DNA sequence: GCATATATATATGC
DNA sequence: GCATATATATATGC
């Protein structure tokens, strides 16, 4: 037996890769339950939209289907349909070895969301059977895996198409010994296309659900204005929507503003269309270059008076909507681990606090009696602020 | 050459395993500042303490040389001086490649810090080299790697020593091309490393500098009773430190709390003495469990009655410091990401809640004096907290 | 019918 | 500059 008194060379093991990840699946999609569940759905939208941003395919279709399985067709150019050089097709590349891809700075694809090279695999490490269905240059090539991305076809020809026709087509099971639950939900994933949607201003996304019927389809003219806006549907807005765009060495920044009656602060933040919920060097820009625009500005109209010390961030964000979503070329491309929920870019913090920073300042000028009244409630915002203070410390 | 509209089977690079994390120090360390030098140290440290936690090492020193390098020698079994089955030392496939070790649950370890089989690896990857020395059955042997972890020699036997002695040294320079500094900072590693050592009562912790001559030393006999102690050192205390423990489904749950003056939560948990700073299932049930067992008893004695709402988990953990270290074993470990910063195992919400609510009920049942000064001090906090809502909406 | 989680929304302090 | 907790709503499983 291996030991403790007994720790040679044979108590070390090497896992096969997609066997490190049906190992130690918190490390690759954060854990194994319904919100694990998702991340491998998000894996193959990502890759379609990966495909949209570099210009190739104007619709992606998800599909949840009867027998519980999930599926993901575009029109992007497809995967490649020929030998890697390593002697196995590249399709299968794609899908069973880990750290591999287009993404690494190559230039098959410009700005992207994907960075890691994992996503397929993990999806297919992670499943009980895959499907792959490519079309390219007339042609239609399938090939499934089974009991953990395992090969039980090669790549292989069924078919013929017109030859404009382009595209793949994922289709994988959750594996129902890997995941608490593997019943995928219609109003998870009709969230998040929606949220995706908005963010080509030139797309169509879809989720059909042959379990129910139930079917929805998303397209939006003005992306991420009309992202705010959705933000403020059924609450009472105090502004026009605010719509900043720019570049700047690669970076893309675009961003939609709109404050309303409310208190909260609510703000959305994304990476090369990747949602990056907790923030990172982008959404620490505008934060910044609001705080400073709108405080430098208040103290140019007098409306904080000289003697007045600044205003807090929290009161200038007390009511916002703000949609931000930066491209970040891939030479500069940091996420804060194998996720991407924060982003690590050093630059994106000079970038959009820049580009923000000069197209705030200049809307100002323009609508003094809007910008008046968002300095007004920003002072009324610590005025309670500091009334809390005032009385939680009175009762100590 | 590769484009946009040129992408077939040369467009898809695959990147051998050290390589990636190069390629990819975000996706492995989180970042590449000081942050991420320090992680580099933890990994290293957590292999040490991952010995000495399974009984193998009375000992553990840290030494920042004078050129910036970094050594951590221990006293363990240390690492297999053989062949390993893949064809190569075992000292080897340790530090370059990916995925590989002893703590898969194949019982070279009891219960480790570590699981994913890449820490050392990634080390290596981001260093400008890095040497091992082991210590095994009478020889030491000693292996190097330069420039992101190539081999320069193989594992080389270079002299004698006594035939019980045991133990592995690790010297590594970080990669300056990598890191934006390469200055590894005394007193963050000496504050993780005394913190390491509350939970290491059979072992003693050693930091010298030798870039300034200072070094400090780390023994304590009392685990977190000690650690919840030195957390309110300068402070002011409002109770005896109170410890609780107990054993569930082969987990090991350990907690000490302790009040004080202030208005401030101060809670640390750890896995395998493993630092958890983003919490995870077995901090959360260990906060549930206090604010259950303390509104019972709150209720039970009438100083909350009918009419009364619930006090908010807030509202007990005013003052509040606490240390709690749970063992978890291989077969249930999982962690949130590769990122070891919260813990993700679902038994272990349960199992602290369990062990700390039979025991803190047992126990303020049995000392009521405090057991009631305690609530009606989260009385007062609720009735701070509810003063600042009034006094805020007051002011809308 | 009971308690389960789930979608959402505010709350400062170190 | 940085981490969610829950408050209480509703929807759904034991
Ligand atoms: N739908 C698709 N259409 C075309 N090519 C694709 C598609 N999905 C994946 N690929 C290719 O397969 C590679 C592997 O992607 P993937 O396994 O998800 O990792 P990735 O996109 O690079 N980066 P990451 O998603 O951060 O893991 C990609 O880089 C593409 O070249
Ligand atoms: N100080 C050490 N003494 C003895 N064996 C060691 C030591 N350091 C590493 N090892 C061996 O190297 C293996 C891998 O080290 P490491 O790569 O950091 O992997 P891990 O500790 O298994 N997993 P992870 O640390 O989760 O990032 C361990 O399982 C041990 O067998
Ligand atoms: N009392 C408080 N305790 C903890 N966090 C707070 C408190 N008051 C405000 N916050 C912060 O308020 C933020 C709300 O803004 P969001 O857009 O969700 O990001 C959170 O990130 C919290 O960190
Ligand atoms: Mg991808
Ligand atoms: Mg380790």
């Amino acid at each position: 037996e291996i030991n403790i008194n007994n720790y040679n060379d044979d108590a070390i093991q090497v896992l096969e890769g997609l066997d490190a990840v049906r190992k130690r699946p918190g490390m690759y999609i954060g854990s194994t339950d319904g919100a694990g569940l998702h991340h491998l759905v998000w894996e193959i939208v990502d890759n379609a939209v990966d495909e949209a941003l570099s210009g190739f395919g104007d619709r992606i279709d998800v599909t949840i289907n009867k027998d519980g399985s999930l599926t993901v067709q575009d029109h992007g150019r497809g995967m490649p349909t020929g030998m890697h050089a390593m002697g196995i097709p590249t399709v299968e590349v794609i899908f069973t070895i880990l750290h591999a891809g287009g993404k690494f700075g190559q230039g098959g694809y410009k700005t992207s969301g994907g960075l890691h090279g994992v996503g397929s695999s993990v999806v297919n490490a992670l499943s009980s059977w895959l499907e792959v269905e490519i079309t390219r240059d007339g042609a239609v090539y399938k090939q499934r895996f089974e009991n953990g991305g395992k090969p039980v076809t090669t790549l292989k020809k069924i078919g013929t198409a017109p030859k404009s026709k382009t595209g793949t087509k994922v289709t994988f099971m959750p594996d129902a010994t890997i995941f608490s639950t593997t019943d995928f939900k219609y109003n998870t994933i009709s969230e998040r296309l929606n949220e995706s949607a908005f963010l080509l201003k030139n797309v169509t996304l879809s989720l059909t659900d042959k379990r129910t019927d139930e079917a929805i389809e998303f397209h939006y003219e003005n992306g991420v204005q009309d992202f705010v806006s959705y933000l403020n549907e059924d609450k009472e807005i105090l502004t026009p929507v605010l719509y900043f765009e720019g570049e700047d060495n690669g970076f893309q920044v675009e961003v939609a503003l709109q404050y309303n009656d409310g208190f909260s602060d609510n703000i959305l933040s994304f990476v090369n269309n990747v949602r990056t919920k907790d923030g990172g060097t982008h959404e620490t820009g505008l934060k910044s270059a609001i705080t400073k625009v709108m405080n430098d500005y208040a103290r140019k109209t007098g409306l904080l008076k000289e003697k007045d010390k600044n205003l807090e961030g929290s009161d200038y964000r007390e009511g916002l909507a703000a949609v931000l979503s930066i491209l970040v070329p891939e030479e500069h491309l940091q996420f804060e681990g194998q996720t991407k929920d924060k982003l690590g870019s050093p630059l994106a913090r000079p970038v959009v606090d820049g580009i923000v920073a000069d197209k705030l300042t200049f809307f100002l000028m323009e609508n003094g009696e809007l910008a008046s009244n968002l300095i007004r409630k920003a002072i009324k915002a610590r005025d309670a602020r500091e009334a809390a203070r005032k009385a939680r410390d009175e009762s100590r």
